[PDB]
């Protein structure tokens, strides 16, 4: 798996993001999800070989709000 992070957009409501975090946890690919928008950003160990950040990224956009952009690599 990869180790990208969706750097924080503007929100600081952990309750929003986690609502989607739980759903994203369904994607087998996702190795780990460390939502820390307040502390820095959401650091996520997406499986680029199974599912792309695009998925999760869009997902947290929907009802999470935090996804400025992916960094990592
Ligand atoms: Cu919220």
């Amino acid at each position: 798996m990869e180790q990208k992070t969706l750097q924080v957009e503007g929100m600081s409501c952990q309750h929003c993001v986690k609502a989607v975090e739980t759903s994203v946890g369904e994607l087998d690919g996702v190795s780990a999800v460390h939502v820390n928008l307040e502390a820095g950003k959401v650091d996520v160990s997406f499986d680029a070989d199974k599912v792309s950040v695009k998925d999760i990224a869009d997902a947290i956009e929907d009802q999470g709000y935090d996804v400025a952009k992916i960094e990592g690599r």
